[PDB]
């Protein structure tokens, strides 16, 4: 009957990164507070399960301890309209994060309900609500695998600063994706495999994580780091969302030329704009991401067909 409405059922959230405010009072920018507004409105019309962060959550050192202002002055008070208030984050580090006590953010945890931040790299569950469908995310700590791109003044993580340590998180990483039976794998960290970029392709994530991503069928990989927005999608079908356009606007295409061709799909990177993230909804046939500026445009738009895994 043309009456009946039956809804499709969708995991749904935000992917948004480099949100961090800044360091002098009053400790957010125009653009942090432009994309918490449209991040609400985004909550309020369309719906959202959770919250990702990718990281560099507080500019320009991190956080000194659990008691540190900046929680309030930088995130309990900047995403404040009552349609987030009881939506979760889960949240992953980067660089800036890396200069301060990154246990501390660990440890908030503690403290407010809606930060979840358990571990530096921990697993994530979900079923698509009212189906059998079921998601997995894995968050990387990509600082104690690469190394700070801060340390070095090409801001290229060279090197980690513990080997083992790096390893261990590798290691991890393999046998968790090789048990994984979730019908979709995502996989997100700070720094970008991809991007055309002020940073660009991080070279220890395109040796290391890029060749796990094609063998175990991983649908997408989500980053931040670089300023802007991008969607990339290599010759396995694998999907690269770059949001990293919380509170910063770069327009830089720097590293245009290291990318391979074909890959990039989409960029948005000018100045003028307050900014963007990235909405994606997951449904039993596909992924669709859309990216949005604060301005509350839909800037683009793509979807990543469900596969069969090994
Ligand atoms: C890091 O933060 C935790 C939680 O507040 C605190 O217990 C610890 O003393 C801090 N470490 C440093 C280096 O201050
Ligand atoms: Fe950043
Ligand atoms: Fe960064």
């Amino acid at each position: 009957e043309a009456e009946a409405e039956f809804a499709t059922p969708a995991l749904r959230f935000v992917a948004v990164g480099d949100w961090g405010g800044v360091p002098n009072a009053p400790f957010h920018t125009a653009r942090e507070m432009a994309n918490a507004k449209e991040i609400a409105r985004t909550v309020q019309i369309l719906g959202a399960d959770f919250i990702l962060s990718l990281g560099d959550n507080f500019y320009f050192t991190g956080v000194q301890d659990i008691n540190d202002k900046r929680f309030q002055e930088t995130f309990e008070d900047v995403f404040s309209d009552r349609s987030l208030r009881k939506v979760p984050w889960y949240v992953l580090a980067g660089n800036h994060d890396h200069l301060g006590n990154v246990s501390a953010q660990i440890a908030y945890s503690k403290i407010s309900k809606r930060w979840n931040f358990p571990s530096p790299f921990y697993r994530l569950h979900f079923k698509i609500p009212q189906t059998n469908v079921s998601v997995a995310i894995f968050m990387l700590d990509t600082v104690t695998l690469c190394g700070n791109s801060d340390d070095f003044l090409s801001q290229q993580p060279e090197r980690p600063r513990d080997v083992k340590l790096a390893r261990t998180q590798l290691s991890w990483l393999k046998k968790q994706l090789a048990a994984a039976r979730e019908d979709y794998v995502l996989v997100a960290g700070h720094y970008p495999v991809w991007s055309i970029a002020e940073h660009g392709p991080t070279h220890c994530l395109v040796k290391q994580l890029r060749p796990l991503l094609a063998t175990y069928g991983v649908t997408a990989y989500l980053c931040g780091h670089d300023h802007n927005l991008q969607y990339l999608q290599d010759e396995n079908g694998v999907g690269y969302v770059l949001s990293g356009a919380g509170n910063f606007m770069d327009p830089s295409k720097r590293h245009q030329r290291k990318v391979p061709n074909g890959y990039l799909r989409f960029h948005y990177g000018t100045e003028d704009s307050l900014g963007g993230f990235a909405y994606v909804e997951i449904s039993s046939k596909e992924m669709t991401v859309t990216y949005i500026e604060a301005s509350g445009k839909s800037l683009f738009k793509t979807r990543l067909p469900r596969r069969a895994r090994p």
